[PDB]
């Protein structure tokens, strides 16, 4: 019962719960992002903290599945912007409020902690935040 | 910058980093578990905190991929035990020490916290632990 182990479990459940429980999470969160405005491959890599290449994989699958449509900027031809299609919009929404609920779960969970206890939680989830880069 | 949001991000990166970066994590951790001893479908569901059905999906894929072999108990015919095959063992090992490294990352990360700060961390990762059931 080192906290190290507790951490490794926590993450393991996060992965194994997602897995088991057709679109990737990447795909789901791309749709979610493009739900509130259109964006480049590059905004999206930035926003979601992933490779350009990973967006372009997901993007292409989405386009194959009629989810998404690329339409080029009329000042800079290099740039393409993606909109959702009608088929996607129900899907984006559904995922959007799946995420609204998980925030309540997070809120309720955090309520168990004094607001000074929480500054450690904040600190902790913050260093944990991007020690996940490697 | 509510901690709620910080949490939802943390998890999101955990999922999107795993995804992008052929075997599932379930599969990888089943192999990992069966690396140190043989076990039922049921030990494994318990151990990994997932449905019986999810183990049997993963198990069957593994058997199709020649990773795994079921051999029945000689006192209770109802019970099947799974061993890894030779093809699997390199794979289990590799994943085993991928996990050895992530523990150092976790350790190094936790070192930044006073040992009283850490009792909150422990508390926190513990309630977070299985508020992830729903
Ligand atoms: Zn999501
Ligand atoms: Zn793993």
């Amino acid at each position: 019962g080192t906290l190290e182990k507790k951490l490794d479990n926590l993450v393991n459940t996060i992965l194994l719960k997602a897995e088991n429980q057709k679109l990737t999470n990447t795909q789901e969160h791309i749709l979610m992002l493009l739900s509130q405005q259109r964006l480049t491959n590059t905004d999206l890599a930035k926003a979601l903290n992933i490779s350009q290449a990973a967006v372009t994989k997901a993007i292409k699958s989405l386009v194959k599945q009629d989810m998404l449509a690329g339409t080029k900027d009329t000042v800079d031809a290099r740039v393409t912007y993606f909109e959702l299609t009608e088929l996607a919009k129900p899907i984006a929404s559904e995922h959007t409020h799946h995420h609204d609920e998980t925030l309540n779960v997070y809120n309720r969970l955090l309520q168990k902690f004094s607001a000074k206890e929480l500054e450690i939680v904040d600190k902790f989830v913050t260093v944990f935040a991007e020690e996940l880069e490697g």
